[PDB]
């Protein structure tokens, strides 16, 4: 049907329709359905006049934030236009020459990767493991390795790998002296989940990749944001990524919108009550096999490889992922957001309607 | 006083001061003064809740809106986070074995060729030549150059090369194979100069490079582009830049600011007026030269290598470019914007006391 590279491409679908992309119901692209938080809609308009200045490009302010949440110097983190350009600077700043992904995973690790010239190794997740990552990857990290990219939880399976296999592989990682890199884009919906930015003060190979835009609403905005406390390191990141490339309002943005409890709140409430609600719903229907996704989406296998889900429910102005053009996944493969529960109900219906 | 690569510093200012950086009256940015075009304000808050969506990847709507102003194939634009990121875009995209540039000129070019491991020649422009571009470099071409990057008007000089030159080197280019990248960045502000769009169609060895930010005050928001009519280089170009990289605010102000008749009236009209006046007054003063810059900014050499009129300015809450940073230049050259009647007022009355 596609040949898009990423979920969200309501135009590319309101084109095959012949209708307009703001009727569509978008499950292709996981962002947080709730609006936009009311700490970043106040302060964009009552400061839009800053668009008339360059952003300061040492970004105090906003790294300045950003540390003050994590309680860690703002010498640690660097700020990206998108987590998206976390993943370039990363790749890039690191230069490694040979360097290990994990497949089915974002497909960006890899684009930055080759971009950079690296020897790319992958470790297959596996059906049999329900693509949970398993502590068979520790006998596969070798001293030629410069990097591992792992992403907790995984996109598209959403499964969070267990902490203490994370830990053990830090330690191994350490032992070898491989740069560990988290991809943490989707830890904020996991409120029981500290992730592994408290762990950096005695690990400076290991590197976490956050990003805002999912859990609080602003894609459109774009910001991310890299963790890791090597002063050498992180001053060469300074350097490597271009200057000015976070822009004023994503930057305002970035400063208020972590101290949104209201926010928060609303949105771990409705994971956790509609999340399970939907994946239980999602897991009734014949010839689906559902995995147990912790975030805001689900990845979903069609027994019926003749069945196209995604042509079906677009049918319905309803538009969802196949995960087809991943690694080690196949056009059985599709993946949904987790949205409203009216929104939800709208794919349910469609759904049952087809299986 | 400062180690900043760029103007607009204001942040590291203030605090040599010990004020708010909102108290400073920036010179060293050359920013349109007259506030922000009334088309781009209205769109970004009329439209705010579009930062809950990713931007249309392809970017198709913002990409037709530049294509329609210049009337060329829409495939022959790429937007980028800033006319800044246009530039890391092209280096990396031609990477380039051998590159010329033109000395003084903007630092992001070196820094840009040098990341995709580019050799690096200079032209230096000679103060025996006013600094501006002469006819010496057509022997300086080589057959071995991949590229050549000229600013149209230069950074910092505000000086526009002769058109009958430029011909010139873009034809030997055209014979040598050489890629010719033209900055075009300021030269919206020279209303009778249309700059080389209009003749891409039978040139696709030429790149130019355009900002919105410096003409349509938007830099915050960052906004630029690249053209050139070569099918398979531009393909290359969207595959290099970073995916989502111009956030959708920016692309909603590209889509009508070029369609702001009362905003570049306006500006020209300010231009002409004030600019004559502005230059006419500083070539009063003693101890100053002064370059005949032809779009909002210009270059001044003052004679006493002992007096620093960026620190001298500073006291009165003045901010001006000292261009010691530019190879080329040295601490006797400073730059500094054209600004409103009023705001030139101010800065006179301070240069006047020091002279």
């Amino acid at each position: 049907l596609f040949n898009t590279a990423h979920g969200g491409n309501i135009r590319e679908p309101a084109t095959v329709l012949g209708i307009s992309p703001d009727q569509l119901l978008d499950f292709s692209a996981n962002i947080n359905p709730l609006g936009m938080p009311v700490s970043v809609k106040r302060a964009l308009i009552d400061n839009l006049d800053c668009i008339e200045r360059y952003p300061d490009a040492d970004y105090f302010h906003l790294h300045q934030a950003l540390a003050r949440h994590h309680q860690v110097p703002a010498s640690w983190i660097l700020a990206g236009n998108g987590e998206t350009e976390s993943i370039f600077t990363v790749a890039s700043g690191l230069k490694p020459r040979r360097a290990m992904i994990v497949t089915p995973g974002f497909a960006e690790y890899g684009r930055a990767l080759a971009q950079s010239g690296c020897e790319i190794r992958r470790w297959s997740l596996r059906e049999a493991d329900g693509w949970q990552l398993t502590d068979a990857i520790l006998e596969a990290l070798t001293p030629d390795l410069d990097c591992l990219f792992l992403c907790t939880p995984n996109n598209p399976t959403g499964l969070l790998p267990e902490r203490p296999l994370l830990q053990a592989i830090a330690d191994r990682c350490k032992s070898l002296n491989i740069n560990l890199i988290l991809d943490e884009a989707f830890i904020d919906f996991i409120p029981h989940e500290t992730g592994f930015i408290p762990a950096l003060k005695d690990n400076p190979h290991i590197w976490v990749l956050r990003s805002l835009t999912k859990f609080y609403a602003i894609p459109g905005l774009r910001l991310g944001y890299l963790v890791n406390s090597d002063d050498a390191a992180m001053a060469r990141m300074r350097r490597q990524q271009m200057p000015w490339s976070v822009n004023a309002l994503a930057a305002l943005a970035g400063e208020v919108a972590l101290q949104d409890s209201a926010w928060q709140q609303a949105t771990w409430h409705w994971l956790r009550e509609e999340g399970a609600r939907f994946y239980q719903a999602l897991c009734q229907l014949p010839l689906l096999t559902v995995y147990p996704g912790r975030a805001n989406y689900l990845l979903l296998r069609c027994e019926r490889e003749d069945i196209d889900l995604q042509r079906r429910l677009l049918t319905q102005r309803i538009l969802i992922r196949s995960c087809a053009n991943y690694p080690g996944l196949d056009s059985r493969y599709y993946r949904v957001a987790i949205r409203s529960a009216a929104q939800n109900e709208r794919l349910l219906a469609a759904l049952r309607n087809v299986l």
